[PDB]
DNA sequence: AAAAGCGTACGC
DNA sequence: AAAAGCGTACGC
């Protein structure tokens, strides 16, 4: 049987409907049960958000800094819908704690908890299934670890790394995200370098650490000039996007005792 | 011009 | 509340 790890806040938006009125807390938990059955899960762990990553904030103070601006500029109707939706999501998450191992850690993102759980107990299961729409969770794909997205309704396997993210493997995916950044997370990338130029540069010169050694790179294009002045940006971004490497550091950032407790809690779940 | 990179609206 | 989301289509 399998392990299933749910990105719970991410999953909540499956029930955001501008037209619908009623609570979804019971239907939220039933959906997780249904997913558990679809992915043959003997163990399901649900993860929630609880603040911006203290780790990522320490390396990039503007991490998700667009949030408070984006939420301030919502219309009257959007604010009213959101306040209902988020009240309902809180109740859904409460009700979920009755039934499944359900984790928040203050100042730690679900991403880091998921990455750590996979490495900690994933080998005790036949397969691990990740329930998230978030594409950078594919930094955790292996032959034994896959992802399902409710928005796209797609399954994502390691063999399909290229078809999805236009890269060969996890390391290339990490290198490309570090170069490109992520506007949604307010992580600046190298100006003028997107997916096409980024992949072309990675395939020629290698992964981000190799590219930094060779700086300045040759070429007279404006985006290469921007790349050659971006050493500090590239190192910083690598720490922000390399989920497998820094997941434990991200949990430890909020306290050694928090890491200790979470480690024990996860190992106890696997024994049940 | 063209593509690329870029910015934004919206469904679930 | 340093609360509170993703990918996608789409147009310049
Ligand atoms: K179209
Ligand atoms: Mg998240
Ligand atoms: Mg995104």
């Amino acid at each position: 049987r399998n392990l299933m790890i749910v990105d719970g806040t991410n999953l909540g938006f499956r029930f955001k409907h501008n037209n619908s009125k009623k609570p979804f807390a019971s239907s939220y938990v039933s959906t997780i049960q249904s997913l558990a059955k679809s992915y043959s899960a003997r163990t399901t762990i649900v993860l929630g958000d609880k603040g911006k990553s203290v780790f990522r904030l320490e390396h990039l103070p503007e991490y998700k800094g667009n949030r408070d601006e984006k939420y301030a500029q919502r219309t009257e109707e959007e604010k009213a819908l959101d306040e209902q939706f988020f009240e309902y999501l809180k109740d859904a998450f409460e009700l979920c704690k009755t039934t499944f191992p359900t984790f928040t850690i203050r100042g730690v993102e679900a991403d880091d908890m998921a990455a750590y759980i996979v490495k900690l107990i994933g080998h005790l299961y036949d397969h691990v299934w990740l329930i998230s729409t978030k594409g950078d969770w594919d930094t955790l794909l292996t032959d034994k670890v896959s992802r399902f997205s409710f928005t796209t309704r797609r399954e994502y396997h390691l063999r399909d790394m290229y078809e999805h993210h236009n890269v060969d493997d996890v390391e290339q995916f990490i290198s490309l995200k570090a170069i490109m950044g992520d506007l949604g997370d307010n992580i600046r990338g190298v100006e003028g370098i997107g997916a096409k130029r980024g992949y072309n540069i990675i395939r020629e010169f290698g992964n981000v650490l190799d590219i930094i050694d060779q700086l300045p790179l040759p070429g007279k294009q404006k985006y290469i000039q921007n790349l050659n002045a971006s050493e500090e940006l590239l190192f910083r971004n690598l720490i922000l996007v390399d989920l497998p490497t820094y997941c434990v550091d991200a949990i430890a950032a909020v306290g050694q005792d928090v890491l200790d407790k979470f480690t024990k809690d996860i190992l106890e779940i696997a024994e049940q």
